[PDB]
């Protein structure tokens, strides 16, 4: 059950945005949001794919533990920060886009289908599989049940790896994603998801909003932020 | 570990803020330790709060604690903290360091189990007297710095005897600090003001993953005044900030 607050609205027409923010306490079950038809329209999940891909990968025992090192092969990459030897949460936080498509090169096209069916995951960084801000919010809250499709100690590494700031009453796990600069009638999509446990409590989130211009960049952080901390979650 | 070498120029810090104590930083791909006073990271001193860490995984490896998502209800009746008096998760009672809820833990694990683990954890000098919620706070067990990152390593690396899933989550609640390029388990400890003459211990202890570096580190210092106690972090962290690895 998913519904409709007008009274954040300001945020996006000052910053002429166009996105939309989920955010939901204890249950998936029921959920709030700026704008009910884009919460559930599909985008390109970009960067936020790695989830998915770091499970699977452990699943099918291509990556092999929690302390597997992938080792940079020498070779030039896209980013500096990518030019290194990295750890699993390592290059989920940098986000090294080789080091993810190596390993969804060896799971091979088929096994990748499977569990993605399997998860209810959606429909690359530019391919045909989208996904909504809602099936986001409902997958994450799943991996934090331990009630995916695979075994619980897989769910936690990929778990700690998402950690992204912690407090002695809070603690966040998220990802970013995002596109590329697009045009103005075919803009990028720039994401942010994840979910706060915070007291006894927890809340699940997921934002995204086109993006034709770099600079607006910022903005898929701070305005799911303004939000989150007026309700009192961080 | 591997080895240990003496290291004095870290006795600046000591120095600087009247500290009577030690430092153990030990960098894992090397297996290799430096420490600032070879003989106090041989010396046994009260667990206190760093108990916590065994007594946590013990609770779950036996049933006690059911899994990760457990809420340790308040009764609604004060408590020795302001702190504790809430409903607690796992980590939650961790972070707040609640003792009575981690007794009532002790008291269901009971005295042979108890005893049990901490002899495969091959933790300190393995004793429980006094009672079975008194020993890690004003007892009869002692470890040392040495100890605790022998301890912790294990932990890190699953080898300890429980389950691969409880020793992850225990090490999810030790979750700290987090930033891009590292992330820092760790806990606190204090005994108490002890007396003059006879002072109390507080400690830190943790580990930090950074690049595809992993430092385990243990710290602890004679304290009989509670204005002394931002210490137990500040020092260590003075020590991590110029060798590079946080901040
Ligand atoms: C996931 O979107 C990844 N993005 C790309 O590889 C496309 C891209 C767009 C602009 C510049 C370079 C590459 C990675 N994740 C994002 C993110 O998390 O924001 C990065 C921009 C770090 S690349
Ligand atoms: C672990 O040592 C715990 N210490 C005690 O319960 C002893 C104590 C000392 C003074 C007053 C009351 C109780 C926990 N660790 C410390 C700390 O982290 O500062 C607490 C005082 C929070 S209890």
């Amino acid at each position: 059950s998913i519904t409709e607050n007008t009274s954040w609205n300001k945020e996006f027409s000052a910053e002429a945005v166009n996105g939309v923010f989920v955010l939901c306490k204890s249950s998936s079950k029921s959920c709030a949001t700026n704008d009910l038809a884009r919460a559930s329209k599909e985008y390109l999940p970009a960067s936020t794919f790695k989830i998915p891909n770091a499970i699977i990968g452990l699943e099918t025992g291509v990556i092999k533990n929690e302390h597997q090192v992938f080792k940079w092969d020498g070779k030039p990459r896209a980013m500096k920060q990518w030019e290194r030897d990295l750890t699993l949460r390592g290059a989920i936080q940098v986000s090294a886009v080789p080091v993810f498509q190596q390993i969804a090169r060896e799971v091979g096209e088929v096994r990748m289908q499977k569990y993605l069916k399997k998860f209810s995951y959606g429909n690359a960084l530019e391919g045909q599989l989208r996904i909504s801000a809602v099936n986001q919010v409902e997958f994450l809250e799943s991996l934090y049940l331990n009630k995916l499709s695979a075994s619980k100690e897989n769910q936690l590494i990929v778990k700690e790896a998402l950690v992204t700031e912690a407090a002695p009453e809070y603690l966040v796990h998220s990802k970013t994603g995002f596109s590329g600069v697009g045009t103005e009638s075919n803009p990028g999509v720039a994401w942010w998801v994840g979910w706060v446990e915070k007291e006894t409590e927890v809340y699940f989130f997921a934002f995204n909003m086109d993006i034709d211009n770099e600079s607006k960049l910022p903005l898929r952080k701070s305005i799911p932020t303004k939000i989150m901390e007026s309700e009192g979650i961080i």
